[PDB]
């Protein structure tokens, strides 16, 4: 049975930032909605904030009006993520609908097939676009990857993923070697239970 | 004013739970226990900028106006309010040390906001904390949480600034987001240069 509770970091800034995105996952969505937050910008900014909230040596922090400056890239690719458990009870027999919730857990392996971690995802269908019929979702992922503890915040189109497209969400690391870095977690699916993912993070 | 005898330190709630949580994350920055011995800190400048952008993005807007999932960052036309004068009304401050300002000090301040014709166009309240003393220069840095209403726009602002530079007349800048009013869903900067210990000239620059 999948545990739906978001783990606390006990960093009160991070726990509030993550809690703000949990409020996005659990908002009331309707097929009649005419307004939404700017979810893509919100996901990107929240991931940047979570990474910035990690304490670091004084000499590493930016001066008050310093320009944006990112560190060197850390890259992990050809990662295999395999569904371990999934929980989905549709609101309607006719197919996915606005308001549906999916819970998922996965095991994570590097390209040499060594087990490197695990994640848990909570996904909400928030809108069905009337002209394309495509569904959009928001997601909150918690994971450990090679000893790096991550949160990821997603606003994505469902059909583009099912069709072999690359799907991208915003990731931040709050503990481990990548602590205080943020970037993207993107993937292409191989089946309904397996995907190939890529992590790109920078300070 | 007779019935107002202290500065209300509570942040006003928007009852948008996403915004209230975002502002609460920065309130945690203001209210942490800081000591001159600290050797690690968050990346406060980046945290302030990202949190302001997040607050503005949390404001709902028509579906036609939101970003597609993979779209590049794009900003709207600039909204500018300049030549504004802000004057301290009340200030609460009890120093921790008789020597002078020290790490951990807390200041509450309220201000009135005027245009160049001296019409009162707004008001703000600030919660200011001295967060560190730089071991090399000895300069003090502060974090601020400001709540404001300006020309009918409701604002939060998050700041990480240098104390000595402000006192010497340097331009000081904090990160602002509007959550209600004509500027709702916009973010950018609020900058000022002090004229004295009780008045400053300020400038608001915001964009979608
Ligand atoms: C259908 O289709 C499900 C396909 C399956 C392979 C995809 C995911 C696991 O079910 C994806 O599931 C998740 C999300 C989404 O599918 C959309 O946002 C997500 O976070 C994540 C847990 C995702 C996972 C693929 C591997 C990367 C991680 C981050
Ligand atoms: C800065 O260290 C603080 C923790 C404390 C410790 C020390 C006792 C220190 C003392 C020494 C210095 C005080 C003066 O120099 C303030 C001058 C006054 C005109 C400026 C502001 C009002 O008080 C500005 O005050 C604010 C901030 C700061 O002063 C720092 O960040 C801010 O947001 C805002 C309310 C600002 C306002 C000007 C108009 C725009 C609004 C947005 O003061």
């Amino acid at each position: 049975s999948i545990d739906p509770t978001t783990p606390l970091t006990y960093n009160p800034v991070i726990d509030a930032l993550v809690g703000s995105w949990r409020q996005i996952i659990d908002a009331d969505y309707s097929a009649d909605d005419t307004r939404l937050p700017d979810l893509a910008v919100l996901a990107r900014s929240t991931a940047r904030a979570v990474a910035a909230a990690v304490p670091r040596p004084l000499a590493e922090i930016s001066a008050p009006d310093a320009p944006d400056e990112r560190g060197e890239l850390v890259l992990l690719e050809k990662v295999i993520q395999e569904v371990a458990d999934r929980e989905y009870t549709p609101l309607s027999p006719e197919g996915p609908s606005v308001g549906d919730l999916v819970l998922v857990t996965e095991k994570i392996y590097n390209s040499d097939r060594e087990e490197i971690g695990a994640d848990t995802g909570r996904l909400r269908i928030i809108r069905k676009d009337p002209e394309t019929g495509h569904h959009f979702t928001v997601s909150l992922v918690t994971s450990t990857v090679q000893g790096n503890k991550l949160f990821a915040f997603g606003y994505t189109e469902m059909e583009a993923q099912l069709a072999g497209g690359r799907t991208t969400i915003q990731v931040a690391c709050w503990d481990g070697p990548w602590a205080g870095m943020s970037g993207t977690l993107s993937w292409v699916i191989n089946s309904m239970t397996a995907a190939e993912s890529r992590y790109e993070l920078r300070r």
